[PDB]
């Protein structure tokens, strides 16, 4: 049949950082007429249409290498999308179960899954080797959140911790 993600992506992972570009994340949707591969990809500048069409041909030309049978698919290479920041508790309640892009006042800074608002913390869930960790952070100590677009679907444990915490409209 058609390559599994991780067969796409140890193809194609290796080629684009050697053409400077990072690989986010990838799709085989084998449940269209005919099947899409998605990948997602992003360079420190991202991707332009310039880019995104040598990436196409790298892709393509690595991809007919394997054997996809008589199972018909196209190709496509984006950028990640961008979804909403959060400025209220409201905003972060609604967020609950999204993936995050979190700035720190301390200047670090944090990808993770929302959990819910407790109190004046929001519940963060993140991936600490084959388990997770939940966390509080204090609203005053968040001086930018962003959700991100999520291409693959969530992790089941990961979405499990972040949806049953804390509250979320």
């Amino acid at each position: 049949d058609l390559p599994s993600q991780k067969q796409v992506i140890e193809l194609l992972d290796g080629e684009f950082a050697r053409a400077g570009y990072e690989i986010d994340d990838v799709v085989v949707n084998a449940a269209t007429r005919p099947a899409r591969i998605t990948i997602v990809a992003d360079g420190d500048k991202g991707l332009d249409l310039d880019a995104v069409a040598m990436l196409s041909r790298l892709a393509s030309g690595l991809l007919d290498t394997v054997d996809t049978g008589d199972t018909p698919y196209v190709l496509e290479v984006t950028s990640p999308g961008v979804d909403r920041p959060l400025t209220t508790e409201k905003h972060f309640r609604r967020a609950r179960g999204r993936k995050a892009e979190l700035s720190l006042a301390d200047g670090s800074s944090l990808t993770a899954r929302l959990g819910g608002t407790d109190g004046d913390q929001v519940n963060v869930v993140v991936a600490q080797g084959k388990d997770f960790a939940v966390r509080q952070i204090p609203l005053r100590e968040i001086t930018k959140a962003v959700v991100q677009v999520e291409f693959s679907p969530p992790n089941r444990r990961e979405l499990e911790l972040a949806e049953q915490t804390g509250k979320g409209a």
